[PDB]
């Protein structure tokens, strides 16, 4: 009756890949909510696997290199990233999906590393309003949190500067294995990349003219034509709308509904081939405490959803009966 | 030109279906707006026929039964409803629709025996987030107002426990009369009772991946395939997405948009057969000022659509020229 | 590369046109915003034009008149706005939009009176949630931002009060020249003149069951079949969901999402033949802190794209290359 039965649980409370303090209580955000009593309520097994503790260097030790804010606390925490990521996901071979709370999105680069160690023929779906695949030079911010990707597209590498430290940190993707949905803030150079390497991209403009159900087909029929292979979603909760989803740091305008964002979600769960979904971005100190309330509530609808909860409704384990507990009913006593 | 050119109003401040105090003040918010002037406007006749007083017993009167709270208070306000609805729809026999503001919607026990004993063959449009459905030992709240339509249901009596005061309370629908728009969170014997017994339900999963169109046309096929039947519209407020309804006791979000609402009350009072609308779970006293007012003007667009406002504008009773008032026109003037 | 090279950008700080103190700001608005730097950023030459003054009267000068409130000021600010709107487009004469900024809606008939001296066979798309062509007798309020279609069009000019002061305002449309999107709230006698004079309109109804991409294509296969004609795109800031632009002063429930407005300006912009937009109706003194940032922002990127802005990303005009830094890449490294 389920599609899964069991699932893992981490947090990875990333903060060094963007300025704004506070995505490092994503994880407890979550774990306050009511989302594992709801998924226990569905019938699935979830095992709180505790959080990643992030190497964060001070500035001495982690000076600008390439413009890259906190470039070797990222390469180290990737690292550590990876290895839990891949020890998790090898004792997991019904399958058991890994779901990972972040965190800011520079945590991708571990996971995926990770995942894809476990999962070399695995595809990427990418939930955002932003491309993350800023390479180094490109990037005016600094930010790890856009570059994620950047590092893991094989295509891409001749763009990458070469770091020691980043030796460990293997590209692991090609251009065919990546879907884009929700984009409406791409830089230039992204732009640029994505289109140049054939990179499936469904913008906010393609999920307007062709709606979100083509979108959803559109995606898997580019990286995973026969749900041959295991999925990867990372789902950046600035991809929905500010108006459910206030409490991040890069919000922009015109996003998915939380509904398009359920879709999504019910239909990567339905391929039976969810791996690992991770949800970034999450800052409960930014906006006020019913925007933080609205952005966990969002939060955790798309979690479960991820999981197989399924808005018709589920049956029950045991049907209750009337007359088991000696009782009698309208329908006994009119005979 | 009008569909109705008369229709009556009353309220039934019920608020012992759920423990929040505040929906009792419903049917007062709807006075306080300008839902009458507008109406009125339309160049439809409204009658303000007062309020239903609930019977609401003292704990020692009305202990729990079955695990039911407030079960005797539900009863005799079941009965007191249902006499006043009675009388209200046969002193109607253009027909003139009764619009009905609650109060939790514990009151629909009330108001659809009273209408079915009118109108025998009417169907029901259930347009809510929940079942409504919950027979009492499946029911962990206790809360009336999540049962309603479980003693109305004649294939559901054999799961009802017989109680001497519910004995005027007689199922009056069977489960083929009954469509629902905009589930999404069921319990899950809820969702065994609907599947079981082929109640007609189209949850939000269904409204996103078929469009209210289409959900509109194949619940009113469902139920009323040749418009030969009254409707009984019973739309509880939290149908609607928390972010245009959030002054309610049970908001869930991913809801309908308040034009998806609209649509539906577009479609219902068009087919010239909408016979009551009830209006369930306002509470003023939930959420901000602003939380309030939105909710408020949310409940006063989906009335006014019940009764026939269009979108696309009405035409003037008179047309005004203006000769009439013996001016120049520009038109005039140039010649 | 890009379809408009060049932007000329005007405020209009009209605020006579309505009785809520706070229109006149809406230009400084737009200039606090990033707009101006992210007009630039995508490659386009935007001219701030400053902004015109309005003719602003003491009561003693403007009594009423045929029930209009400040008419000899709206006379006289009409005629100052055509005069310098017209010396814009005609230096104008890749072509060269111009960006209006609000200020109440009652500017429109100077700058549709100025643009048709330049642009005599221009079509008009009207985005708003009201009509704004009652003609004066017909008026419940007095406000000139509800008239300011009924002075242009020449179907109405029987219906138009002759004033010595309006002459030099003529009637430039004919009826066939203009297309509503976005109605919802139509005074009676404007739904009797609209449908009369077959005025092409799409209310909110229509988007409903249409949806906005079909709209927006009926509305310019309405008034510009074959793309013959300059557009002049009026877009009332209410057409847009109170939710997203709660700040202006009449706000109307279940309008367009951003997304949907979104797609108009996109579609428009695309034709090549966008000749002036203009953005009624701002007012940053109503509402929260927050309403008018939501308000603003919203505004922001419905005139990005109109300017043509792509929410699928643009390309760089310089491609940055590693190696002429004098960089080692990933890549090199490993060869
Ligand atoms: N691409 C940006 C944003 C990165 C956000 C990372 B995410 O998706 O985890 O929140 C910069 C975006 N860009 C900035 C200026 C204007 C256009 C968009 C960058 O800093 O690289
Ligand atoms: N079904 C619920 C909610 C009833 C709401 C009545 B309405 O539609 O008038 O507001 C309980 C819902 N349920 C609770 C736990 C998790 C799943 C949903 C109940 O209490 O029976
Ligand atoms: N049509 C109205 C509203 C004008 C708004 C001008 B805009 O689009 O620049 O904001 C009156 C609307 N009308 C009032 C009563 C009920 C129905 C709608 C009027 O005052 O003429
Ligand atoms: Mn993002
Ligand atoms: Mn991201
Ligand atoms: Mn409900
Ligand atoms: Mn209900
Ligand atoms: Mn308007
Ligand atoms: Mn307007």
């Amino acid at each position: 009756k389920l599609l899964y039965t069991s699932a893992n649980f981490l947090g990875i409370p990333t903060n060094r890949g963007q300025p704004k303090i506070g995505t490092y209580q994503g994880p407890e955000l979550i774990r306050k909510s009511n989302f594992f009593q709801l998924v226990a309520e569905d019938g699935i097994q979830l095992t709180d696997c505790g959080d990643i503790i992030p190497v964060e260097l001070n500035e001495a030790e982690d000076p600008q290199r390439f413009g890259m804010k906190w470039s070797r606390s990222f390469s180290l925490t990737t690292l550590r990233i990876a290895e839990r990521v891949e020890e998790l996901m090898k004792q997991s071979n019904k399958s058991t999906p890994l779901v990972i709370v972040g965190g800011d999105h520079s945590m991708a680069t571990g996971t995926i590393l990770g995942h894809a160690e476990a999962k070399p023929d695995l595809c990427v779906l990418w939930i955002d309003a932003h491309g993350d695949i800023n390479t180094p030079l490109n990037s005016a911010s600094g930010n790890m949190h856009g570059m994620p990707l950047s590092f893991l597209v094989k295509e891409l590498q001749d763009q990458i500067p070469w770091l020691d430290d980043f030796e460990g940190i293997k590209p692991c993707l090609n251009a065919s294995n990546i879907a884009y949905i929700g984009l409406r803030d791409l830089d230039a150079h992204e732009t640029h990349d994505i289109r140049k390497h054939g990179i499936a991209y469904f913008t906010m403009l393609d999920v307007d003219r062709m709606g979100i159900e083509a979108v959803i087909k559109e995606a898997l029929l580019a990286v995973n034509p026969r749900l041959e292979k295991a999925i990867h979603l990372s789902f950046d909760i600035d991809a929905l709308d500010p108006l459910v989803a206030p409490s991040t740091g890069t919000a922009v305008p015109g996003g998915l509904t939380l509904r398009e964002g359920l879709r999504i979600c019910e239909e990567v769960s339905a391929t039976g081939k969810l791996s690992v979904v991770e949800l970034a971005e999450l800052n409960p100190l930014l906006g006020s405490q019913e925007d933080v309330l609205k952005t966990q509530s969002s939060a955790v609808h798309i979690l479960r959803a991820c999981l197989g909860h399924c808005r018709s409704g589920h049956l029950p384990f045991k049907v209750r009966n009337l007359t088991d507990q000696g009782i009698m009913s309208r329908a006994a006593h009119m005979q």
